[PDB]
């Protein structure tokens, strides 16, 4: 029956070539209408699908279920291995969902853990998923707590991470130009990595 339901999701979703709202809405409905211990089993089974759109659905479920530390660890360490970039985009959204549910201030230790993780996809999920960082609670009132955390990744080894880092600072610069200017002025523009991030972050700054 659970297997039958995964088979129905595969039929429903496998031909979708763009977007994520259909998978998201189905996950939200299923999360709200069933007990969490059952939905955890469904999420793990769906995440094993060879249909990446069903894995997207499963990762939305993980986000809704992420108060359970075992689900959050599976997101951090296993979903981050997914070879499909659309699933990676859903991982970022599911991480934002975790932070929204617990509260952004209460989530800071987990944010910091993901930003320091060994898997570049874990680091990127946190940097990208919270964009625009200063539109979220806590960061909106404390913008330097976002700027400092993002700027710490300006030397990241991964280009995928660095693009998210630079664009996350670019977002913030449009509403907090004074604070981003102060941060950028302190950078020593030596490495290839930091120069890539600096160019993205500085477009709207009168340096
Ligand atoms: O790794 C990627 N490969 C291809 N497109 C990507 C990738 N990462 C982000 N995108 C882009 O993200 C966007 C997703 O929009 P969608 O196709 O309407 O769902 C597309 O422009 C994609 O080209
Ligand atoms: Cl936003």
């Amino acid at each position: 029956s659970m297997k039958q339901y995964v088979a129905r999701l595969e039929k429903d979703f496998s031909l979708i070539e763009h977007g994520f709202k259909e998978e998201e809405q189905r996950a939200l409905t299923d999360y709200k209408s069933n007990d969490g211990e059952y939905i955890k089993k469904l999420a793990f089974l769906a995440y094993q699908s060879d249909v990446y759109q069903v894995r997207m659905y499963a990762v939305f479920l993980f986000g809704y279920l992420s108060k359970d530390k075992e689900i959050l660890i599976f997101m951090r360490d296993e979903v981050s291995k997914d070879n499909n970039w659309r699933v990676q985009e859903v991982l970022a959204k599911a991480f934002d969902e975790f932070c929204k549910k617990i509260g952004y201030k209460k989530a800071l230790p987990i944010i910091d853990e993901w930003l320091k993780s060994s898997n570049l996809h874990t680091r990127r999920a946190a940097t990208e998923g919270l964009r625009i960082w200063t539109n979220r609670p806590y960061f909106k009132e404390n913008p330097n707590e976002a700027i400092r955390r993002i700027a710490d990744l300006k030397e990241d080894v991964s280009e995928y991470v660095r693009k998210s880092v630079g664009n996350a600072l670019r977002d913030i610069s449009k509403k907090f130009p004074d604070l981003v200017k102060i941060e950028l002025k302190n950078w020593k523009l030596e490495s290839k990595e930091i120069n890539q991030v600096y160019k993205l972050a500085s477009k709207f700054i009168d340096a």
